[PDB]
């Protein structure tokens, strides 16, 4: 229902709403705050997004693209993917995206389901495909299971700690310590798996 | 803050009602009036016992930590695989309990507003689980570096969550089957045991 000028106003409102939700969470973010940051009118927002839920759904989907959407050896494949995964995950905006979805998934189940499929699940599937290239004779179901365990292992004593402990900031030294161990563990397993 | 027995009963009763209320409605959707309706008493006694909504919520979180983790409530197993499997199974059964999922949702949602609550949760919950396993691991791997054992303990417990815990937190229809739990547990045990059995050469 929007012209080119309408598409500009919509993208502007989406950017302001994104910033607002990150700072204040869903409950503390009002449509008035979005109008004050992005200009325009409260009514034009209802037409573009449908209301607070529709706006919040668009904000989550927009952030998913922002944060989410070949090496010679297995160790380098794990290391390169693991590093990019940790840098994306530990970004404070990504932490907020996770906090928002976990807080509001019961109230908005469609948003939580969309987040998982297009975020974490896509990360698992992408690694599984890269792993198949360097381990071409391995069961695809096993590679997917291993891919999930590797990516989750990178979060250990880091992601939930950052989400729960306000002063705690993961150092780059911490990331590299966890990355090296996780790669060593998973590579060891795969290098002994095929007998 | 109450020296009487009847005050201690009313306080524990209000704590139980508030716990159920916060679990169902979250922090923002839980009012002190809802707690009074479930636990009886008066709004004023709630303010005296807990200090207000923040103090009540802090007590609720701390209470839930004891309920779900409950100190050291197993026996040392003979093998490394059994040690990982037994601890991993108890960890997953505790973690995937719908009340535990709610405790995690509450803490992550409210940690920025109440940093003291989030920090207390981590130290007394997940961090204690990591430390307990690392101690059990030292018994069956007595010549291993304790810093490495703690690092391995953390990785094992977190990998048990893979494609499971966050999925349950985010996907409303998704319910982890016990078949799924056992599938993840067997793989994680196999991975970590393989690593440790080659670490000391």
């Amino acid at each position: 229902r929007l012209t080119e000028r309408g598409r500009q106003r919509r993208r502007a409102m989406l950017d302001a709403a994104t910033q607002a939700f990150l700072e204040h969470g869903f409950e503390g973010t009002t449509l008035d705050m979005v109008i004050e940051r992005a200009g325009g009118s409260r009514g034009t927002l209802y037409s573009s997004f449908g209301g607070k839920e529709g706006l919040f759904a668009a904000v989550i989907a927009h952030m998913i693209g922002e944060i989410f959407d070949p090496a010679a050896t297995l160790s380098a494949t794990l290391e390169h993917f693991g590093r990019r995964f940790l840098t994306s995950l530990l970004d404070p905006r990504c932490q907020s995206l996770y906090r928002l979805v976990v807080a509001e998934s019961p109230r908005f189940p469609a948003i939580g389901k969309s987040f998982y499929e297009q975020g974490p699940q896509q990360s698992y599937l992408l690694l599984s495909e890269r792993l198949a290239a360097v381990a071409p004779h391995m069961d695809e179901e096993t590679l997917y299971a291993v891919a999930c365990q590797f990516l989750e292992m990178l979060k250990a004593d880091l992601f939930l700690k950052a989400l729960s402990v306000a002063d705690f900031q993961p150092t780059m030294a911490l990331l590299e310590t966890r990355l090296k161990l996780s790669v060593d563990i998973i590579a060891c397993y795969l290098e002994h798996l095929s007998q």
